[PDB]
């Protein structure tokens, strides 16, 4: 009773709305299958008012929900013997004339679960299950979380509360919350999670020893019943903090034996212990070595026991604009590509700079068809509002996703990359920063759990609409009134655009205060060392990208997309002044001048918030109180904050271009 | 042998610079007799190689160096006889023909102590003391040192180590550092000193309890023998966090009890307690009180005990330019004149913003005849290069204490506001925020020592010149060559301008990184909300403080200092911007632009920066290597970042501007 069931709160349904159900045939009795069935119960006891008999074998007159493997099953129909996929499932309601059945076949008892989770999300949906006949397979083998909590409970970049892993250097006594949390992210076919900072601290080094790995081991447990896989973020110095031994070098002898040992001690605690997410004081290059020799030596040791490498993709000069941070990703790995070894994945942000509300896609998907990839999108609202303002992200990553790379000729779009599809990969897929912490909403802003949901169903299946995820997520946490379900659902899908409208203008990004990243602040990181630079000056604005007369950026993409930027004439608005340096009294493809578009977007992107609230207050007494107030709060802090951003960038630019508002609004002198 | 003696290091003289002498004669053996005492025969013993015999009653037949008061004289001759202040004292070798004899008279044992380490000074310097006729008596009344350490170590705006007072929330063990840093303070007769950080957090807050009483007592025991005063920085809130109570309006009849009993419970630890120092979660805005209600009310509870509270003296709209940080002291405590207790002082920076590079002299420094008043500086270097950059802060406290503020005509430098003597304040003087920490060399800048020890010496006689204070810490520390004195002492004198020259222009502050305050920023605090704003646009700069046309700024100086800075014209050109909202091209009584006084200033400033590295390494061989290259590397690590100074600066303006550099030299685009 401390925090929200989320998404799952499987409400008791009117009389109108029941199932008439018996048993439930459990035909295994593997840990996964007894969370299951667990669940199962839960809901139909939760939504119908019901508590069918949990049985191994079917009772032929009675009405069921089988539930097991296509080895378990008598006769093999069709549909599910079409199935390749291990996580994937059939659903299908018997036809025959006698008792209702209800058939959840799983590949593997993985399939089952998620089998099951789809069945209750149906049951939350209120869709008629009498005539089913579903198959569903996941397009990506990694669906993953990372987390970026610490042994103090911090959270790097977490704006949801405190972590509810760790506390006071140790990890917290009670674990409902975290068996709460693992069927929050199965429900959605999370299948990975990486349970520490990728920043890897002091008493965090000991998660790999046999300190902590009693608990570490205590998680792992919770997480597998529910098809979930634990990584360890790991400090690449270890061998030095806490072997003793005097280098990290991977290619000294004695460190790749000092890796390999503490894989197998690892594997003694987490026989299906996934793997290490890296983020490379002492690394490869302080020895002269290159990703692939680092990232090999920890594939190596982990190869034995089938654990995976996640090797994650900063003191430039803003004075050289030869130089350009967003090539560094592309130039530094793509001459890698083949000498990695196959359990080794790279892990690259959705965007070739640091999770900015709007940046183009990493040229790096679609560049190493020898090397496993996997993109990282950030689910925290680091530079998208920090969870005051709302964000939801999810036509954003469908955008990223759905970007055609035309790496192999039209049809090259980055989720055929990730998904492994387009080379092959054996290992590839997607990661979330997670957005959670402590509160008891989970996400600090009630409908950021949209983010979390919408993340699980995108790395599920990247095809899925942002309109139908966030018709799912809005009928499963505020009901089906029609007004409720048509309003939260328009407040998700515009807020992106609408927090873009007032933050930074067409692509260039950041524009906020360093430290906390929170609010506006042009010039915030203008002369800094980060290579995060607009370049406005009382004439234009924008960093120059071209290979004509810029940084060359446009080149990292296929001819396509290259020439598409490259062009001052085609370069789309949104990322216009990503790729090119413009005078303020540019025309835009819209036909605003560039100062004008900024000046427009920045008031009424207000005039949005202030929209967005309104709607809100319009549904009040149709959602509990609790919730109504907790949204409303964070919706005029957002109105409030808009207006500053609003005001900072029009009169910083005002104050540099000289041209007023076009239309005689408001500009502080 | 952890630390430098900084100016007290009574080097061995050669055999033609010694002194004869027999006896010490000791009148009295008070705890402050027996440090004098001790000084006397360490500098006597390390300088001159002698140890002359500790006696308490004179032998006619040896030379000898008397200590003692009035009281123990057996002659009063007329010198001393003119003596009046407590501090004071008279230093005069004997005229007759037999024995040679120093008298070293002080008012009290305080004057006694400062006597003798002015005999020290002049021994260190190679006075000849045949025939001296001293009187010496201190201008302030306070000559104070506050420190802003943390009890875990911390010191807020400390570049110089960890405190030397606490540790792990509790009191060093060790104090032999503590005796030595009373010494130090001591010699340049520094008489009062608050221990803890102007903001109290929790562990702090107790300093006022039992729980630590007794080690702030054994701390107050060793500056006592000292002649310095123990205060303690308070948190207004303790009635509540410590003491139980619902409120801590001053009003409350059991707020003002609880601190009665507080002031008694302290006493009775420490005697001769000075007071408190108060910057005031819960405060006496919190309860609508004003400042006089808030200060009389710990007063009281201090005055039967003798004690004193030193009351110093943040939500703006950047967007309207009406409202001024600058006019808010003196909007606030003017209109309070005459309501304060006569033990309450306020302590007001030396200008009205917060320790920038320059600013203009605080209007309330002459403003509040019914007043104590005390001026605060900084002496750790926040906004003047924190110990990294060179900057000898008394060439700016002298302009500060020289300004005359015309309070009752020609006449009333701010010095004579302090000191009391223009307006008979019972207590009164000036401040200094401590620049010391666990650094080996004290103040993380070797030189910087010479601000504490000129902080000490301008306490006492603010009439002293920057020239001899420079010599006389020179001298002491590095010896009397020649060249090394003539080189140090020059980039002692022209360092703070030369740091001005690179950073912000004109007067108008700020331009710093927000947080940490370290390094160029122009518009780090732009658009905050601290009121610190230059208001930068593509046609001009400056903040109009003006009557006229801005904020009313100047009214709060006496009229003739009103109409100088209210003036376009005669505003000296040092200020301009912090009193004139001007054109780039407004041309400065130098003839130069503003504009191209900026370019000037930043590249001829990092020129002069070179400039003190290259004097320096002149002097290599000069100098022991340890202290030689401890300097090197700060002004090695001055020039480059001087650099950056220089190029975000210029480039800044340039972008903005529009304006090249009439010279030529290199601005980066």
């Amino acid at each position: 009773a401390g925090y929200e069931p989320c998404w799952l709160r499987y409400e008791r349904k009117d009389q109108y709305s029941r199932l008439r159900f018996e048993e439930i045939v459990a035909k295994r009795t593997s840990p996964i299958f007894q969370a299951v069935v667990e669940e199962l119960q839960k809901g139909l006891r939760s939504m119908m008012e019901i508590e069918p008999q949990v049985v191994q074998e079917v009772n032929e007159t009675a009405n069921s929900i089988w539930l097991g493997t296509l080895e378990d099953e008598e006769f093999e129909r069709p549909l599910e013997g079409t199935l390749v996929h291990p996580e994937g499932y059939v659903i299908r309601s018997d036809v025959d004339d006698g008792p209702f059945r209800i058939y959840i076949i799983g590949k593997t008892d993985a399939g089952v679960l998620y089998g099951v989770f789809h069945f209750l999300r149906l049951l939350q949906m209120g869709e008629n299950i009498a005539q089913l006949s579903i198959i569903e397979q996941p397009k990506n083998r990694l669906r993953m979380i990372n987390h970026w909590d610490n042994m103090d409970g911090s959270i790097e970049r977490g704006y949801a509360g405190r972590s509810i892993f760790f506390v006071d250097d140790q990890f917290v006594k009670q674990n409902q919350r975290i068996k709460d949390y693992a069927r929050l992210l199965a429900s959605v076919g999370i299948n990975a999670i990486s349970i520490n900072n990728v920043n890897v601290h002091k008493t965090e080094t000991k998660l790999i020893t046999d300190h902590f790995l009693p608990d570490v081991a205590e998680v792992a447990d919770i997480f597998r019943t529910y098809g979930i896989k634990t990584f360890l973020s790991i400090n690449y110095a270890s061998p030095i903090e806490i072997g003793g031994l005097p280098t990290a070098d991977p290619l000294d002898p004695e460190v790749r034996r000092w890796w390999k040992e503490t894989a197998k001690r690892i594997y003694q605690y987490i026989p299906d212990f996934g793997g290490f997410v890296v983020k490379a004081r002492p690394g490869p290059f302080t020895y002269g070595r290159d990703h692939a020799e680092g990232a090999n030596m920890l594939a190596e040791a982990l190869a034995p026991f089938g654990g995976l490498v996640i090797w994650r993709c900063c003191q430039q000069d803003w004075r050289d604009r030869t130089t350009d941070r967003a090539k560094a990703a592309y130039d530094h790995f793509k001459p890698l590509d083949g000498q990695f070894r196959e359990n080794v994945i790279l892990q690259i942000k959705n965007g070739p700079m640091d999770f900015q509300v709007r940046e183009p896609v990493s040229p790096l998907f679609g560049a190493m068809p020898k090397t496993n990839q996997m993109m990282e999108v950030q689910i925290t609202q680091e530079y998208t509002g920090q969870q005051k303002h709302l964000c939801f992200l999810i036509p954003q990553w469908k955008e990223v996703l759905d970007f055609d790379t035309y790496a192999k000729g039209k049809g090259s779009e980055v989720k055929k990359v990730i998904d492994g599809s387009l080379f092959d990969y054996r290992y590839s897929g997607i990661a979330g920063v997670s957005n959670i912490g402590s509160d008891p909403n989970w996400t600090g802003h009630t409908l950021a759990q949209a983010n979390l949901y919408g993340f699980g169903r995108l790395a599920w299946n990247p095809d899925l609409s942002a309109e139908e995820i966030a018709n799912e997520w809005v009928v499963q946490t505020f009901g089906d009134d029609s007004q409720v379900v048509e309003t939260i659902s328009w407040m998700l899908l515009s807020s992106w655009r609408i927090y873009e409208n007032y933050t930074s203008p067409l692509g260039v990004g950041w524009m906020v205060n360093p430290g906390h990243h929170y609010g506006p602040n042009v010039d915030g990181y203008e002369y800094s060392h980060w290579g995060t630079y607009h370049y406005a000056d009382r004439d234009g604005i924008g960093v120059d990208r071209t290979v004509a007369t810029g940084t060359g950026y446009t080149a990292q993409y296929f001819p396509e997309n290259a020439a598409m930027y490259e062009s001052l004439d085609t370069c789309p608005d949104e990322l216009l002044l990503f790729f090119h340096h413009v005078p303020y009294t540019h025309r835009l493809h819209s036909g605003e001048t560039v100062i004008q578009h900024i000046y427009n977007t920045h008031f009424e992107g207000v005039e949005q918030a202030k929209q967005l609230r309104k709607r809100w207050e319009q549904l009040k007494g149709k959602i509990d109180e609790k919730r109504y107030h907790d949204v409303l709060e964070r919706l005029t802090i957002q109105v409030e904050h808009a207006k500053e951003w609003r005001d900072v960038i029009n009169t910083y630019f005002y104050r540099k271009s000289g041209i007023d508002d076009q239309y005689g609004r408001k500009i502080y002198r």
